[PDB]
């Protein structure tokens, strides 16, 4: 009866809850991919062994720029209902490509994190 893959496990009540222990602030923004998308500089933790995803940078050309919302050390946790914890910074930019136009990102705000973040993308 118009039911299928049940699972409201990604529900903002469980997201919020789910990263509640985090340090920081869990931080829901909705950009719109712009003519390029989301433009967003990702870099792994110091440390290998900690996998996760920091914002190193924020290309003042892609959306999160226009919207004014996202900051650098804000750590993607979730991205068109596709949790990137444990994944690389790579697959989630792949996630994003995918998703429409619309996509939900969902981040953690901390200012300690810039301080565990690489900052070191090595692009060129």
């Amino acid at each position: 009866g118009s039911s299928g893959s049940s699972g409201d496990a990604f529900t903002d009540q469980k997201i919020r809850q789910r990263y509640a222990d985090l340090p920081g602030e869990l931080h829901i923004i909705e950009l719109e991919k712009d003519k390029n998308g989301l433009g967003l500089s990702l870099a792994g933790n110091k440390d290998r062994s900690r996998m996760s995803i920091f914002v190193v940078g924020i290309n003042p050309e892609g959306p999160a720029a226009a919207d004014g919302r996202m900051r650098i050390g804000d750590e993607l946790l979730e991205i068109n209902n596709q949790i990137l914890y444990g994944r690389s910074h790579q697959n989630a930019s792949a996630i994003i490509k995918t998703a429409p136009s619309k996509v939900k990102l969902v981040f953690i705000r901390n200012e300690d994190a810039v301080n565990q973040m690489a900052s070191g993308p090595s692009s060129g």
